[PDB]
């Protein structure tokens, strides 16, 4: 509750103050109690705290919620990560312009998933049947005394939130993205890309899901260097990983950031912080 006081109590600096609506945003000089803030700064930018009543104590006690179900001992798949992919849902939003693409429902779903993505994770080295328990985790803390920050919308609204919810967390799982991204590309390729039709929403939300997910690999080269090495810490703590990166970033990363500047040239930044960090990689990987 300490913690609680503090951060209720605090003052929100704007977004621009905040620095995270850029999509080379970075967190390593940040304290907990920052990324906090920058997670409030989030909701209320989005509108989300507006159009939904969300009551200030108990986003605050949420977000104090989901940080504490990170497990920091994790080099990783830690707050940061969830916090990291939060601020990239964000910045694609608003700089990359999505925003105006979707619901207030689905914005409100994908901002909460991020966030939730990947809640008790315990080390790629102990081990989507791993995202049904993240998700569990999030719906866990969603409905805890206090945390309820669903508890202003409508129960068909409050169902419709809890699927996109679900769907986005359980999208992180790369071996579904692979599944379906076939489809998307596909679509993409032919110009016949709708997001008026359902099931191809909701494929982009997972698109989307996954283009956040991964955006570490999308950052200024220093930025990039650190966190692989908080990866790579991950994967054997707990000389082949310049070819690693470039084997990743080919096989997984590159044709999802192409597809995502087709839906919307605003997030060409993402793209090219991918292909500046490629060329790097493959540097090294010689
Ligand atoms: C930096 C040390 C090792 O990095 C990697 C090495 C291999 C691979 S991978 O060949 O695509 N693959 C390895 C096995 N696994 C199912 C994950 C995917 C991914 C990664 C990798 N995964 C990730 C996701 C955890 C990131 C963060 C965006 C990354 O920078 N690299
Ligand atoms: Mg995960
Ligand atoms: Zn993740």
């Amino acid at each position: 509750t300490r913690e609680l006081q503090s951060l209720a109590a605090a003052v929100v600096p704007s977004a621009q103050t905040l620095k995270i609506t850029d999509f080379s945003f970075s967190d390593f000089e940040l304290s907990d109690l920052e990324t906090a803030l920058c997670t409030i700064r989030m909701f209320t930018d989005l509108n989300l705290v507006q159009n939904f009543q969300m009551k200030h104590e108990v986003l605050c006690r949420w977000i104090l919620s989901v940080k504490k179900n990170y497990r920091k001992n994790v080099a990783y798949h830690n707050w940061r990560h969830a916090f990291n992919t939060a601020q990239c849902m964000f910045a694609a939003l608003k700089a990359g312009k999505i925003q105006n693409k979707l619901t207030d429902l689905e914005i409100l779903a994908l901002l909460i998933a991020a966030l939730s993505h990947d809640l008790d994770h315990r080390g790629v080295n102990n081990s989507s049947i791993m995202e049904h328990h993240h998700f569990d985790q999030c719906l866990m803390i969603l409905n805890s005394p206090g945390n309820q920050i669903l508890s202003g919308l409508s129960i068909e609204e409050y169902k419709t939130t809890l699927k996109i919810i679900k769907q986005a967390i359980l999208a992180t799982d790369l071996a579904l993205y692979i599944k379906r991204r076939g489809e998307f590309f596909e679509l993409i390729r032919k110009n016949q890309f709708n997001l008026e039709d359902p099931h191809q929403k909701e494929l982009f939300l997972a698109m989307l899901m996954t283009a956040c997910d991964l955006s570490a690999i999308t950052k200024p080269w220093p930025i990039q260097q650190r966190i692989a090495e908080l990866v790579a810490t991950e994967f054997f703590d707990q000389n082949k990983i310049p070819s690693m990166q470039v084997g990743f970033i080919d096989a997984i990363c590159l044709q999802l950031y192409e597809a995502l500047t087709h839906v919307s040239e605003d997030c060409f930044p993402l793209l090219d912080g991918c292909r500046k960090n490629r060329q790097k990689w493959q540097a090294l990987a010689e």
